[PDB]
């Protein structure tokens, strides 16, 4: 077991809770408030998590911003997916917040979440392990295709470090399947697809607020 995967496991943020309001009756407005409140608390720990990724904090501050601005929804969704593996037709946003099909219909999220459930179903059949989760998550941040990177070279380096770490691990604990790392990489499109659609929905129903995401990430990064 190599040191990248080992440190990435160590850098996992702790459990966040959504704390839905037991007073408020379940409605479509409730769901968004809960998910909004939970996402904001996750975003704070997601930026701490990034800084422990080897080489991330050596990037320029604009490149740190560009990676997080490109990948934040992918990172949120991957977490939901991983927590959902041992459940059935349900998305585990938090240990205290689980959304089944009817609550997704009510939240206006049915199509999004059915796609997120394809991703869950797919990691189930490959028996996805925590070490692959945290490595795929790190790859998703680094492979996020930002429009404006200052140092293309350093960013490709971080890609290739995390890429090699994934290949390394799979060569290690998965000899039964010499193509498992390639299969892992091939689930990255579905994750970009649902995140692309989720971010678009984020903006359709105007959840961005007043402060643009790039200054929020600048504040959190300092
Ligand atoms: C005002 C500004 C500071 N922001 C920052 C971020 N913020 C936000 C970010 C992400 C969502 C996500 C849902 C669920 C996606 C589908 O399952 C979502 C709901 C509606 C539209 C798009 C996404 C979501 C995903 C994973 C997860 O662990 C938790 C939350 C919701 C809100 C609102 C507040």
């Amino acid at each position: 077991y190599n040191k990248i995967v080992s440190h990435l496991l160590v850098a996992e943020p702790e459990k966040i809770y959504a704390m839905p309001d037991p007073t408020v009756p379940d409605s479509d407005i409730k769901a968004l408030t809960t998910l909004c409140d939970l996402a904001d608390r996750e975003l704070v720990v997601i930026i701490g998590w990034a800084k422990h990724i080897p080489g991330f904090s050596t990037l320029s501050l604009a490149d740190q911003m560009s990676l997080l601005q490109s990948a934040w929804m992918e990172i949120l969704i991957l977490g939901v997916v991983y927590r959902s593996l041992s459940f059935e037709d349900e998305l585990v946003y938090a240990d205290d917040y689980i959304m089944d099909e009817d609550q997704s219909k009510l939240a206006g999220l049915l199509d999004l979440n059915n796609a997120i459930l394809q991703l869950v179903k797919k990691y189930k059949s490959m028996k996805l392990e925590k070490e692959e989760f945290v490595t795929l998550k790190a790859i998703a941040l680094a492979n996020s295709d930002s429009m404006h990177i200052e140092d293309v070279e350093a960013v490709q380096k971080l890609q290739d470090v995390l890429h090699e770490a994934l290949q390394d691990y799979e060569a290690g604990q998965h000899m039964e399947d010499p193509r498992r790392a390639g299969k892992m990489l091939m689930t990255l499109p579905l994750l970009r697809q649902t995140s692309t659609k989720a971010v678009q929905h984020f903006y359709n129903i105007k959840l961005e607020g007043k402060v643009p995401m790039h200054k929020l990430f600048l504040e959190m990064l300092e």
